[PDB]
């Protein structure tokens, strides 16, 4: 799995469970086309989004559906979703972990790219 | 000024200066969209993007051009840009500060929302 | 004002008001330490902690009393406080803004350091 | 292992490897007494700091030696170290993960507490 998404909850100090995540790849005409999606597990992680074969170089967008997450918890959120937009580059063997740490009015996100 | 954008640099410990910012508003057709744009000052702030009159209720996207920022400093960062998407003015007019703290492979963003 | 502390609330999207802040400076004996203290204003800022004269070179610790903050709002947070430890003025006088963005189980902190 | 420390590097987008971490427990006289220490692994993680038996309720401080980390990379840092101070509470079965995401002039830290 060249791509993994991990989401944490900064209010409860826990994995953010059952968060919907949609990934898109930018198409030639500049539009975003659906690529992969899923919901985070009990560990706050989403594995198996794509394969090495499918995850070619290109520009990708990872949308984390934070608004629904907070709504299900009865908490008023600011953002519609969190978005992470990046270019995947074939610089030797690499795995991409996109992490996000969520609060109602703020989030942090980072990439951990390893071989 | 009901909308202000502030950007900081976590590598240098300074305001992030000359960062391009583009704001979009979702249209009736569900497309993004252009609404306003500008660049951060020497204080890392961008004021005067809009007016109370023009900044009506809607879904807005603030795109902060982080890649251009890092590349102008000779660094190859991870993200294309930082995107902040939110509904504004759904309970009447508010003042919004959208802040972002930037590193080459990471960013954080928060909003401070006040009522005049 | 060579030292300013700013605190934001990531739950409410607001300045963190009335947050107690204690600053310490490492002494010759290697103990912390008292140096200055105060509380954030309605803007979430704490100015006037010290003067250019008193704020000499040294190792400083800014302790932000986050637990007291969250408990006064009826929340049980993870951390006792947020601690920011840094050497100041080692290359001559600078102006320091120490910022912290607070959530019940998390915080971020950054410094903006400028030269007058 | 009731306590794990994880450190990430926001400049390189990688685990922060070989970072020294010192844990202290607050003693009756209010002083901090050494409790456990180690260095993060290639995954940026530090496991095996303590046992269930030893990790009783109390106030703990986790010091992450960020200054030396940045110095070894030739990068000028702001902080002497990052410090995380918290009370451990016996509210049923719990594991504490203290995470920190490091930049030269900033860091974020969060707790993930799970059963
Ligand atoms: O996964 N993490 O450990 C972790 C910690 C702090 C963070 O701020 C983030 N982040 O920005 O996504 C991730
Ligand atoms: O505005 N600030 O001072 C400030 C501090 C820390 C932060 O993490 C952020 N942020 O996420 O945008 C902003």
């Amino acid at each position: 799995c060249p791509l993994m998404v991990k989401v944490l909850d900064a209010v409860r100090g826990s994995p953010a469970i059952n968060v919907a995540v949609h990934v898109f790849r930018k198409a030639a005409d500049d539009t975003w086309e659906p690529f992969a999606s899923g919901k985070t597990s009990e560990s706050g992680e989403l594995h198996g989004l794509t394969t090495e074969e499918e995850f070619v170089e290109g520009i990708y967008k990872v949308e984390i559906d934070t608004k629904s997450y907070w709504k299900a918890l009865g908490i008023s959120p600011f953002h519609e979703h969190a978005e992470v937009v990046f270019t995947a580059n074939d610089s030797g063997p690499r795995r991409y972990t996109i992490a996000a740490l969520l609060s109602p009015y703020s989030y942090s996100t980072t990439a951990v790219v390893t071989n």
